[PDB]
């Protein structure tokens, strides 16, 4: 399992320990409070009143976590994910990142705390 | 397993199938948008600007995902639970309730999905 | 013989412990009073006048007892099956779910009463 | 091997002349352009924008390729499964089926062509 902090203002993410292999169900846990840029903050499913100006994920708001798996796209994680599975062909291992326009992250503030563990299968 | 949706306007809260006993590990992972008056949502984990006007658990913000265990006092729920195990002698059903003021929750709206399973251990 | 409880409010059903093979013959008996929403309860039949708004099964009322054999599509189960066969090929343990629309489940109470034996064949 | 067409609006699916039977090793190969319903098609993948309304598959997109093999739940086949197995439990004539939603399959258009035969062991 992995446990770490996620930096909003961090455009490459967080690489974590976890390697999503085929088949694999996994559970993942967020919390926390962050900031694209206003003095507010929102926690780990971000601003649903925002819109999208060139989001690194166009499914989920802007201020959302999101992962990618490999080189995969990026993938909504939100609050978390319940004893989930990836799509055929993604593998790899799981980077966890803050959503935001790229090139913008720099007047982001907090971070998101998360767990990520392998389920019985 | 239980998988559901928690009403803010519950009172009473959502008495789910899963009963905590002693040594059981549980996850819990909530998401989705919810308001406890005003036309605005918040995700599981509440408002943290709104002041605290004698909600049933002092530990979570107003509007956040809490639980109680049989009869337990409220524990904080939040975005979720990871691999978590309670406190001596606590055991019971799993109740899961919307944070708000009693007497107060006939014009909240929205709800919280929720999933909650039993770990290995 | 399995003997226990569905709750409405469960969009996971109970899985029970009865594991249905080719050519096994069951009998189920389901009983108590469980709602989708309003103040009334309904029987395992559920409410044979309320509209169909995207049910789990299509094939029963909404506030019906329902089931899956292993990773089949719903089969009505109602007040119960007498020494019933399944259509071809279905094979698993069952699942009880109470009949309603996915997302919907927040607002249901009650639960049914149920049990389940395998017969001579 | 076999080799034929899947179209788009046929809710039942092609049955194929493969019987997979435990311990099989297979592969499938599949391409072409279908739609659910808009003027633009997608490949055997689906549409990866497009919102599950209630899809047969949950676990692959709107306008993927899927199977059932007997009476099994779905499974994704998207382009293809490369010296596949597959789950305990799982066996019977290979069917192929456009994922859409139940009901909805009248204005879908289009086929994929798809090749499927058995590997060694
Ligand atoms: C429309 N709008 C943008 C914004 O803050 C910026 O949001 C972009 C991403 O959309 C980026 O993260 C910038 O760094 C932010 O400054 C807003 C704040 C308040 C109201 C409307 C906004
Ligand atoms: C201070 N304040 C309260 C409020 O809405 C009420 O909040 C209480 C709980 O604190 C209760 O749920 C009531 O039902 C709500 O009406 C506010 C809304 C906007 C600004 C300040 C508020
Ligand atoms: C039309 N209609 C729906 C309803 O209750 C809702 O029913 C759906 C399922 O169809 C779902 O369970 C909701 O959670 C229920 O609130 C009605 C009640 C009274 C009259 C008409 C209704
Ligand atoms: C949201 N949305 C649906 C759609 O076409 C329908 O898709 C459903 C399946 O989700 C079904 O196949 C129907 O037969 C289709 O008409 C859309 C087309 C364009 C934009 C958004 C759509
Ligand atoms: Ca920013
Ligand atoms: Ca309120
Ligand atoms: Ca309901
Ligand atoms: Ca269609």
């Amino acid at each position: 399992a992995w446990k770490g902090e996620v930096l909003a203002n961090n455009e490459a993410g967080q690489v974590t320990s976890i390697i999503y292999n085929p088949g694999d169900v996994i559970t993942i846990v967020a919390a926390g409070w962050a900031s694209y840029g206003p003095t507010q903050k929102w926690g780990p499913q971000g601003d649903r009143e925002h819109p999208d100006q060139g989001l690194i994920c166009h499914d989920a708001f802007c201020g959302a976590l999101v992962m990618k798996i490999g080189n995969s796209g990026t993938i909504p994680v939100n609050t978390g994910l319940f004893r989930w599975v990836a799509p055929n062909n993604v593998q790899g291992a799981i980077t966890l990142i803050y959503n935001d326009v790229p090139g913008t992250y720099g007047n982001n503030s907090g971070s998101f705390s998360v767990n990520i563990g392998k389920d019985q299968s």
